[PDB]
DNA sequence: GACTTGTGTATAAGAGTCAG
DNA sequence: CTGACTCTTATACACAAGTC
DNA sequence: GACTTGTGTATAAGAGTCAG
DNA sequence: CTGACTCTTATACACAAGTC
């Protein structure tokens, strides 16, 4: 938030209160997580600025078997946790990922498709917090890592309790600010046993229904049930264009269109565990010849009386897709797949490290998007350089200075020419513009220094 | 070579021979070639700096069917004809890679593997000349691009002719300077219709020998025959640690070690077409218990008779993996393969110009390369920046100023740490290291203009 | 000349990718 | 998932700059 | 204290990748 | 191919900064 833009001051914040058992590795996590993130997505001898000092002190760090990788994840969530006493309301998306690798390693690691495959590695399933009002991310709640075993009765554990698991996290981590916080998932998480303990910690939810449960009072299906509700209203959406490959490899085009969705709520009643809980429905009203007409069940612990009460749930679950682009800043965009450490807990350290860098790439968009000046963002040296490199690329939509303008501009620096019109940038434009406004920065400045100490330019 | 750096004037010197048959085509060439080699490696998109212009115009020629890709490729081969006339020796790497796909595209392309293999696109066999003195990159004389068919026997020639196809490019592209030329091959080349072919045109080889031939003269093997004469002296050489992946995905070590070589020579004169030539032999000397001896057989026009004569004939040998550092430059460094053009000849006339930005990639790391000062190679305000940049990291080795601290500062830039302490940095360093020094300099330039129309920094 | 192609602008959308 | 994007191929105009 | 671990330097080499 | 590299994991010293 305030400490994002500087690596070092932003890597503090995150990881000073990590308990490694000796303050020198604290620093030194928090001297690695500041290279990283300075050069997010590169190796740590790239970040290592020519350091030989620096260099060895990160590898060295990362295969510390003294360091505790779910003590750095959990050292970065509690800074999340700190971080969102700051807001009313969040919301916990909660989902899935693997983190896969071919080297030499992969073979000491878990299951991830069949007995036989070289991929292999982890299972990470993973809590993203964000605040309700402008979705801005705040940070990793959780993640829990497990290796699937080749034999699935060798489990431990039920991979289906990851739901409860991270439930009992959050609770904990949070304390008494679990009641600000509405967890959101798919159909994977429509488990009752998982509704339940919800509900008995009288925690809030967004869960998606995949499997027909029938309701008590009415004696049918959800979805029987709630189609014989009022038309609580209304809302049209835009569905956008987009190239889809199957599992197969076989390539189709979707193309874009418009579908209008009539809503409906109900308060429901599962037979199992007598557990009363609300659920909405939205459903396509007259879908085109030959397409899937669309259906969302959501079963939730928010009201949903009122039209709004029930447009808040289905946006509110809209959002779900924040944890698939954590994964992909985690993967494409930090390197998590990238790493090629030779073993498990240097390869977890290391990839624990990344998680927060990755989401730090979604924070440096963030930090930029939403009425008045550039002056609010970047700092004075760096507004002018901007100004610079961006003359005569402004378009007439952005006031000449603002914050607005400066979006724009750094997205520019990063290569973005808004082919689809959209006004928005990926992550990954926002950061390679930074990163290049940063590196002509150093620049600026050495002319500056040098101009300062009166040393003439070329 | 003297246009290089700017990206732009190397553009022009390559490309403005083109005879595209419209002087608007060649123009657009030059400014495509000039954006890409600018930011080799990087999108169309992203090379076209926020110029809606400049994305449109790259798109639309290399969509264009007016535009031959052919032509495209041999007009930059007649600027490597016109750059060596320069050089009294030169060297003519011979080898094939493969372009491979798979997106739609793909299956309207050529077999790579397998009829089902979805990864399809073309064999290219090219020939990289360098000067022979210093080896120094002069540049792409010819490239065969073709596509296997399916059914072997729906080819309209043996893919075996592409070693005499090439010869009969260079010819005829170097004329009279063909007499300066040495065409190198591996075992593939080892054709007796190919030597048959050189020896001919009297023109010159060093082609390594794969099959037993029998001499005439002795009767013998060609190998049997060279064992009999007297040693003309040896050479001892170091064999550097790498690893190994073996093709069914086996990984082993291959540990450093120093090998020592027995050399000899002949003249030889083959059973087939009644030709002579010479060859030379080099074996090793008593090789560690387990261990596949080192045997090398060449097949040359060249000279043999002295000691010397001889190693000249190895070491012109030991450059031919330089035509693979061009395939690595190709794809890898300027993305042959990550182009996703949907069209066979689109895809070509991109491919086809990023093989001359591939070269430059290569001719980048070798202006730096090899007594006095930076200033011989970079402009002054580039001097400045980068002594600004490297305060404090440069080296006892290195003579403050100078064009060796240039390349190292460079590097350093690049990310450069010298891992197995050899010095050299590969030429993806250096081009990251220059384009960091590059982009460093527009804030550098920026500052300056300001601060000369007086207006105050920060 | 008679007719054909490239540029710079502006509008639109298909194809591809990651991760799923 | 109603993902979110970038890469790539289009199309129309007026008008400039080509071939023949 | 008695004993154990991190840093900055310097030396070395195994493991991995591309393309083959 | 005797490829050429970068990534990653080592090891020793002296010495500083930790746990117990």
């Amino acid at each position: 938030t305030s400490a994002l833009h500087r690596a070092a001051d932003w890597a503090k914040s995150v990881f000073s209160s990590a308990a490694l058992g000796d303050p020198r590795r604290t620093a030194r996590l928090v001297n690695v997580a500041a290279q990283l993130a300075k050069y997010s997505g590169k190796s740590i001898t790239i970040s290592s600025e020519g350091s030989k000092a620096a260099q060895e002190g990160a590898y060295r760090f990362i295969r510390n078997p003294n360091v505790s990788a779910e003590a750095i994840r959990k050292a970065g969530a509690m800074q999340t946790v700190k971080l969102a006493q700051e807001f009313p309301e969040l919301l916990a998306i909660e989902d899935t990922t693997s983190l896969s690798y071919r080297h030499q390693v992969a073979e000491e690691l878990g299951k991830l498709g069949s007995i036989q495959d070289k991929s292999r590695g982890w299972w990470v399933h993973s809590v993203l917090l964000l605040e309700a009002t402008t979705f801005r991310t705040v940070g990793l709640l959780h993640q829990e890592w497990w290796m699937r075993p080749d034999d699935p009765a060798d489990a431990d554990e039920k991979e289906s309790g990851k739901w409860l698991a991270a439930a009992a996290t959050s609770r904990l981590r949070m304390g008494s600010m679990m009641s600000n916080v509405i967890a959101v998932c798919d159909r994977e998480a429509d488990i009752h046993a998982y509704l339940q303990d919800k509900l008995a910690h009288n925690e809030r939810f967004v869960v998606r229904s995949k499997h027909p449960r029938k309701d008590v009072e009415s004696g049918l299906y959800l979805y029987d049930h709630l189609k014989n509700q009022p038309e609580l209203g209304g809302y049209q959406i835009s569905i956008p264009q987009k190239g889809v490959v199957d599992k197969r490899g076989k390539r189709k085009n979707r193309p874009a269109r418009k579908a209008s969705l009539s809503l409906r709520s109900g308060r429901i009643t599962l037979k199992q565990g007598n557990i009363t809980l609300n659920a909405v429905l939205a459903e396509e009203i007259n879908p085109p010849k030959g397409e899937t007409p669309l259906k969302w069940l959501l079963l939730t612990s928010e009201p949903v009386e009122s039209l709004a009460q029930a447009l808040r749930v289905i946006d509110i679950y809209t959002h779900r897709w924040r944890i698939e682009e954590f994964h992909k800043a985690w993967k494409t965009g930090a390197g998590a797949e990238r790493q090629r450490m030779e073993e498990p807990d240097n390869l977890e350290r290391m990839v624990s490290i990344l998680s927060f860098v990755a989401v730090r790439l979604l924070q440096l968009r963030e930090s930029f998007t939403p009425s008045q000046s550039a002056e609010t963002v970047l700092t004075p040296d760096e507004c002018q350089l901007l100004g610079y490199l961006d003359k005569g690329k402004r378009k007439r939509k952005e006031k000449a200075g603002s914050l607005q303008w400066a979006y724009m501009a750094i997205a520019r620096l990063g290569g973005f020419m808004d082919s689809k019109r959209t006004g928005i940038a990926s992550w990954g434009a926002l950061w390679e513009g930074w990163e290049a406004l940063q590196s002509k920065l150093d620049g600026f400045l050495a002319a500056k220094d040098l101009m300062a100490q009166g040393i003439k330019i070329g």
